[PDB]
């Protein structure tokens, strides 16, 4: 059972939150998940090939969001961070009848 | 955007945690998610094709837990409910690559 990274950040912060490619045998089923405080988890960005390597769930726009894709890391960063982005994020691959997250973070002021 | 049920429960309470099959496409899809405070989400327990209508994940034992599967019901019960069952449960659909989170239970001792 995998612990969650924490990471205690202040309003105008950057953070860098990390997911492994290593054991990933699927790539189209990689994404993150968000969850805040009293909702269900939300998937709001996954891989994609492309040069980015990743895209937005519909209707998920805030630019202070980007990830950083290669062949070992899927990372999710927020430059510039508010009190609003406290929560919980999974970085999760589907397989078959269920998802596998992998590793997380609480992101917290 | 799905809001999680808050129940506080206390020391050898039963517990049921609701999820709906009134939508579901591929019932083999729905499995049921731990999340305690610090840890990323885990299956412990899926739709099976079966009479009872579940299965639990290979690791998980513990015999206090059951679900009530029906036409309509994907619930998860607890039997003597303890304050370590503290933390939140969530209904995943698996639908391609993501998961949909329909339904969440946070438990509070």
């Amino acid at each position: 059972i995998k612990e969650l990274h924490v990471k205690t950040v202040k309003r105008g912060e950057n953070v860098t939150m990390e997911c492994s490619m290593s054991k990933v045998k699927d790539k189209n089923k990689l994404a993150w998940y968000r969850q805040s405080f009293g909702k269900v988890p939300q998937y709001f960005v996954r891989y994609y090939s492309s040069n980015s390597g990743y895209k937005f769930a519909e209707g998920f726009k805030d630019s202070r969001f980007s990830m950083t894709v290669n062949d070992q890391k899927f990372d999710l960063n927020i430059i510039g961070t508010r009190e609003d982005d406290g929560g919980e994020y999974f970085c999760g691959e589907v397989e078959g009848n269920t998802i596998k997250f992998t590793s997380g973070t609480r992101l917290q002021f």
